[PDB]
């Protein structure tokens, strides 16, 4: 679970995830995932090829130096801090996981990359590096897991200083577990996977489960205001983090006491949370923990349509009895999920006809090209969980909801960690895309989803895309005041002059549409360098200027020079 | 429900609360509260005189300095204002003991020069532009309930001080039943906000003990906590949007998404800012349907320690009801005295308030008493539960009672991790006794605590300290000293500087240790950007 220093040894140098895990055609011409990492790994998906071909109209056969100061260098040796000027170590840490970046990793090259990589192993190391960076006028860009989807890691082209990629992966210990107060103090480089694993050996968990938890780190979560799948029980990162230590050019930031709630002026933890590497390195953090849940239970519910589903989720929110996780997928995602089942279709009956017949006895009177499905996960004490399950199934019944089986439920949940591997699959077959998200008030969700989807159609048609894009959404989180809506956008770029440009423009147009329908700039992805142009409008000129005042104070010479946010 | 401009029409000029409400000796020589405003108004308290006796051993104006070019321009706005002494003196203080003395017995070194009463966001915008133009100081005031010297005019401040009174800026602007939010002007009081919302079937459930007078804007500025925070949250959970007038301009996010990732959260730059940055003029607050049913409860424990463990367990299982409070023996005996085997001197008591749907309430109630039985806890009745919660809003009236019989005191609070709670309570208590004997207090002071909020990582501990000062040379200086010492003992035993009261000017000397030098400095950089000429010059925090 520890990220090794030469990452490409275990991880794909040119896309998401582990080397051992990729989609391939098996000996029977069926898509399948290699390796044994996931429960879907090594499982034939016989209907997946057909769903891809139907959805995108492709056949699926035809395919696609280090400038550094010597005095600094000499001083860095005294430290014993491990470092590297190797091109592959630098290029690996020159990007996150936005589409354009993955393309420059593949057929091309980055304009700017880190000049050198350092691997601090403790808070004190980080202090020395930041001291050295003051002394030699270095730029620093921290990296944890490298999972940013906001251009949060890209080196600005015109940065002339020596860029240090300050890799926190080796700074990864649980320093203490306080069982009395239910907190764990950890180093910021620990990955979510490794954090839960170790805590579990003591009987504990954080329950903070973002989809990137295999590689995303405690310090990255804090930096980007990360959200996890089980936020309803455990909180998002701002509810979970109770203390932190941050190294800035101006000094260390750390509160004295760990009183559970304070009134001592504006809460400085929130100046840092969401700071996106522009202020310093978060080195250690104290995070709330919980007894590992005794029992988990999956479920799923089908509704006549998306609108009915949304209203049910709204009512669940209203009664404040959301489960650990509830997600409502639109019809396309329901069909996609059907397209991963193991039943082998006759080549003479369409996708849609097997679907209709499959759900004819099961979902009566439901239109199969209109229906939507909520997946559900419950956890806690068995007796509590089962009580709560009945409560939730009884509310959903009032919106036309029909219980669709724990199997759909469990399936949706496992699939979450494998979806990110589909980009690479898509890329080999001229299919590009990206996920994006917003949060919106309850009263805007249905119109927002509908208009955002239709904006994507219109803009793809107008730019020359030959087939109507995949354009699907789901509701991933509920709150009192609204919801997180999460979208996928994908298309075949065959015929297109400049496919990245077209993706670019269409993703911007979507964001315009989102905001115009009362949605937020971001729910959890952050701003990075992707959404800077809307920031001022979203937080106000004065709010923007207050962010700048904190930045100019703690980092006056702009050492933490990723240029995210401002 | 609206506070009148001449507040002394309705509220005591020299102390807490309403003119119609004061404790007195009734026709049978029993203490009782005047008026009909509270459920204990007009209810005789036969045993409270005995308690006071056993416990304390007693038997029972400067001119308005203001520029005329400013004043000439104020008249064009039609914003209501006063330079009258009694309007300025009412707004020169909140509710710390030394303030209550200068108010009664003498005078404040400095008071506001003019009181303005804006009615809306645009009025406030004009006030702030006028203050930029004529170089004035603004100290916002809402309910005047600060117990941190957050309202005190600094003595050496020689600019005209405007008391910017928000009480006429007090309507609900809209209630969004789809999103369950309520967008309000920031001067609305808690009582008036809950009254209006209840006509629609809704509540915020935010219930500070000061709710009759304290305001949405005050709450946000002080990071206020309320009695049913377990269900509804504290103010930082409740607020979804705000509009703020600073000298640099208006702070306002441009969308009501429930949760964002758009950098460091700017609401938290203003929440807790204590009137040092601008005026909070409007706020959106989460609302909920009014709960259907409420029930009180109480549990007796063999000692305080068992009590604390039980509440730790209840927190651990995340099954706290609306309110749960644990009282030490001395507060348990105080309650017993105020009605209309197990060791007597050690036995402690938790009061409970459950609310929501009737059948859910009863299941919850069973779960809680079950958890409690494991720590020796015995159900001790609902009447008990109720009396404690009724008392909540009368205790503030006991100050002015006490001051008639040479008894002075104050309450104070901290938050602390679970495993510091028991020792912090014992040590803080003992530290007060020690300080009181060393300073010449005839009788051992009243020194009680209770645990008032529980959380994942710990609890809120609320203390009362009171003593008879008959015979003491400088009894305010002794109290001041003994308060300061109990805060040192709090900080030394793992406690925070403040759970909810805040910092103002009373706890300023400890802030830098608490938040670190770089933290402090971050706050100063925000202040200097937003308010470069320090128009918001109350000098709280920094
Ligand atoms: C497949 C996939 C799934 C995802 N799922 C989710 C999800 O469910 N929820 C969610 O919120 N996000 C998700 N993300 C986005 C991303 O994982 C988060 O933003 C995450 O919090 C970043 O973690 P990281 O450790 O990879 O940070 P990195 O990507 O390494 O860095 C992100 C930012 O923080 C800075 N930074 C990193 N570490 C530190 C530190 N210690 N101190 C200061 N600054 C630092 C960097 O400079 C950069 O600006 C996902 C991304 C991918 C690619
Ligand atoms: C009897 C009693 C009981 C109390 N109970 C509680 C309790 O249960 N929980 C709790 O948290 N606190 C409590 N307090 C403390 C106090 O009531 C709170 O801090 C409250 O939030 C202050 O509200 P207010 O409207 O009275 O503010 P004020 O006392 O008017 O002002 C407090 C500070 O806020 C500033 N301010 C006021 N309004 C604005 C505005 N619109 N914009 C900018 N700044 C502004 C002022 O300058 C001052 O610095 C209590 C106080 C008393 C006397
Ligand atoms: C899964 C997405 C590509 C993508 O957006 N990857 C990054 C990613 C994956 C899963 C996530 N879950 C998130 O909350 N943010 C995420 C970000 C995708 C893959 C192939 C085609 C289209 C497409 F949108
Ligand atoms: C009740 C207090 C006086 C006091 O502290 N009033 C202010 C106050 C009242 C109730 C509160 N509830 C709070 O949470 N903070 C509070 C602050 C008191 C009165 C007489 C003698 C002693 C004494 F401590």
């Amino acid at each position: 679970g520890i990220i090794p220093k030469k990452r490409q040894e275990l991880m794909k140098w040119n896309g998401w995830g582990y080397n051992d895990s990729k989609f391939f055609l098996n000996k029977k011409g069926q898509l399948e995932l290699t390796g044994k990492r996931y429960p879907l790994s090594g499982v034939a998906l016989p209907t997946f090829k057909d769903w891809i071909q139907n959805t995108f109209g492709i056949n699926l056969d035809h395919k696609t130096p280090s400038i550094v100061n010597e005095d600094f260098l000499h001083e860095l040796k005294k430290t014993n801090i491990s470092y590297s000027q190797e091109a592959d170590d630098r290029v690996f840490r020159a990007h996150g996981h936005c589409l354009h970046e993955i393309f420059l990793l593949r057929e091309g090259m980055f304009e700017r990359i880190p000049d050198i990589v350092l691997w601090p192993t403790c808070h004190d190391d980080v202090v020395k590096i930041v001291n050295l960076a003051c002394k030699y006028n270095l730029c620093i860009i921290p990296i944890g897991g490298g999972t940013s989807v906001s251009y949060g890691l890209m080196c600005p082209a015109d940065e002339t200083r020596t860029i240090i990629s300050l890799d926190t992966s080796q700074m990864n210990r649980i320093l203490w577990v306080d069982e009395n107060n239910l907190t764990a103090h950890v180093e910021a480089g620990i990955t979510g996977q490794e954090l839960e694993r170790q805590l579990k050996e003591s009987g504990y968990c954080t329950g903070h489960e973002p989809d990137s938890l295999e590689f995303s780190t405690v310090g990255g979560w804090i930096s980007t205001r990360a959200s996890g799948m089980k936020k309803n029980i455990y909180g998002n990162i701002e509810d979970l983090v109770v203390h932190m230590k941050v190294v800035t050019p101006r000094g260390v930031i750390e509160k004295s006491c760990q009183g559970p709630r304070m009134s001592t002026g504006p809460d400085i933890h929130h100046f840092i949370m969401g700071s996106e590497g522009t202020l310093g390195v978060i080195t250690e953090a104290t995070i709330k923990i919980r007894p590992t849940p005794e029992y988990q239970k999956y479920g799923s519910v089908a509704f006549p349509n998306f609108e009915q589903g949304v209203a049910c989720l709204r009512e669940i929110a209203k009664q404040r009895c959301a489960p650990a996780s509830i997600r409502l997928m639109d019809n396309q995602q329901f069909q996609f999920g059907h397209a991963l089942k193991p039943q082998v279709s006759s080549i003479f009956t369409s996708f849609l006809d097997g679907l209709k017949k499959f759900y004819i006895t099961k979902f009566k009177g439901f239109d199969p090209n209109q229906l939507s499905v909520a997946t559900l996960l419950f956890e806690g004490d068995r007796e509590k969980v089962l009580q709560h399950e009945k409560q939730v199934y009884d509310i959903a019944a009032k919106f036309g909801g029909l219980a669709a089986g724990e199997d759909n439920g469990q399936r949706g949940y496992l699939l979450t960690y494998v979806i990110a591997y589909m980009r690479d699959l898509g890329l080999e077959y001229y299919i590009i895309g990206e996920s994006f998200e917003t949060s919106a008030p309850w009263d805007r969700v249905v119109d927002l989803c509908r208009n955002v989807k239709e904006r994507i159609r219109r803009e793809c048609k107008e730019k020359g895309v030959q087939f109507p894009p995949l354009s699907t959404c789901r509701v991933t989180q509920t709150y009192d005041a609204g919801a997180c809506i999460y979208f996928y956008f994908a298309f075949n770029y065959r015929g297109i002059s400049d496919p990245l440009a077209v993706f670019e423009q269409t993703e911007a147009a979507a964001r315009e549409e989102i905001l115009a329908n009362g949605g937020s700039l971001s729910h959890h992805h952050g701003v990075g360098k992707l959404r800077k142009q809307w920031l001022k409008e979203s937080i106000s000129d004065v709010g923007f200027g207050m962010l700048k005042s904190v930045k100019d104070y703690v980092d006056p010479t702009n050492i933490f020079g990723n240029r995210n946010l401002l």
